[PDB]
């Protein structure tokens, strides 16, 4: 099911509202240090589904090794169907409620920045759900998709696998330029023996360029081990109660 | 796991049955230099449902030859009244195949397969009577073993000398032989494809050649999996998912 046009309306309306809060440079000491000595703590979030009945998820990793210090999962009901550009609408609160619950029981392991599964500004309006996230708790946001979302002008035609051709070891990127001439996000290759790039782009308090750094710093695999640990948690979460 | 008194009784039903194998060729397309008058594969599956042992899908698909194209196919939700135990596949499946090829029989009897693939050993076995000649015996149709993994018997081991053979095989159709301590070829591990490395293990279960059976499986390999095991596997997860509604 897809919502009325008038709901759709209002969503918009929010998130422009919203949009004004976004900073999109670093206001962390960590963020300008050459190899981001303090930081301590990264999450990664993930809402999964068997919907109705969905499993969303909160890790904290250890920097840098990438150990899961906090886990939490918790079934959850999203009536909200998928429509893209407004992703935030139907798993944000759950997402902000799993913050809390991690203030609540465990505050000193707060994360300093947090990978999202689904873009920042790369976005139809400018403000995807790590934005979403990232204003609603004001904790610094990355956003990391698997594909890419085009607006404004991008298009996973022909030029941009050639790019992607181009990505020859992990860490290297290309910029996203929309048809305004903003930089939306960069395609990173995450790492070695792996050829589809990641979509990294600005959540909250964070600049892009260390936002692709940090993305890059956390991968084993493909997938950010942030994110990747919450995918592998909800899931095997689900496991537990169902089956 | 069935009580040694059970299993003493399946050992006696494999002794009987296995005086009806026939380990050569019977029909004239296997002794053709390219299966002229071959055209119709069958594969064989039974996959059980993830959390539930005891309830399981049997499958069975015939494939044109030689385009591998599905021509029939037919799928059952059964009861299981046995565990998997290694040496005894049949007493867990067979029954239900066997009902399955006689359904062809009365449904669409000029569909009936001049071979059947089945997705573990022949006469690579424990007492030489696995289940693709348990089946070929219980219907008389010609039958392929097949298998994934090396079912170590008589000697035969998945050792480092065994993964060394297996890195000497370099294309889709290389071939080396299974040998038994008492010097006899139980089966061939098989090179199935190009773009893979993990060989098949092939095995005479009745009325074939050894020579044709790993010849044929090779034929029907568009993927690493020969496609009549292939398309009867994913057949079953496919009831399987419409069964329980998603
Ligand atoms: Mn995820
Ligand atoms: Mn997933
Ligand atoms: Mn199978
Ligand atoms: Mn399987």
């Amino acid at each position: 099911e897809r919502p009325p046009e008038e709901t759709l309306s209002l969503w918009k309306g929010e998130q422009a509202r919203l949009k004004a809060r976004v900073v999109d440079r670093d206001t962390e000491a960590w963020q300008r240090d050459p190899s981001f000595s303090g930081l301590q703590k990264v999450g990664g979030v993930d809402v999964s589904f068997v919907s109705v009945r969905a499993c969303a998820s909160l890790v904290v990793l250890s920097y840098p090794e990438l150990k899961v210090v906090y886990e939490d999962s918790r079934m959850v009901g999203l009536k909200a169907p998928y429509v893209s550009g407004f992703l935030a609408f139907r798993e944000v609160p759950f997402l902000v409620e799993l913050v809390q619950r991690l203030q609540e029981k465990e505050p000193d392991l707060m994360p300093q920045v947090v990978l999202v599964d689904g873009n920042g500004v790369l976005h139809q309006r400018g403000f995807g759900v790590a934005c979403h996230l990232g204003v609603l708790t004001e904790l610094p946001c990355i956003g990391v998709a698997m594909k890419l979302l085009q607006v404004d002008g991008l298009e996973n035609n022909a030029l941009h696998k050639e790019k992607i051709v181009l990505l020859q070891a992990g860490g290297d990127t290309f910029p996203l330029i929309g048809s305004s001439g903003t930089v939306l996000g960069m395609a990173l290759r995450s790492h070695d023996h792996s050829t589809k790039p990641l979509y990294v782009s600005v959540g909250h308090r964070i600049s892009l360029e260390v936002a692709v750094r940090l993305t890059h710093h956390c991968c084993r695999f493909r997938i950010p081990e942030p994110i990747r640990q919450a995918d592998i948690r909800s899931r095997e979460y689900i496991r537990r109660t169902l089956g």
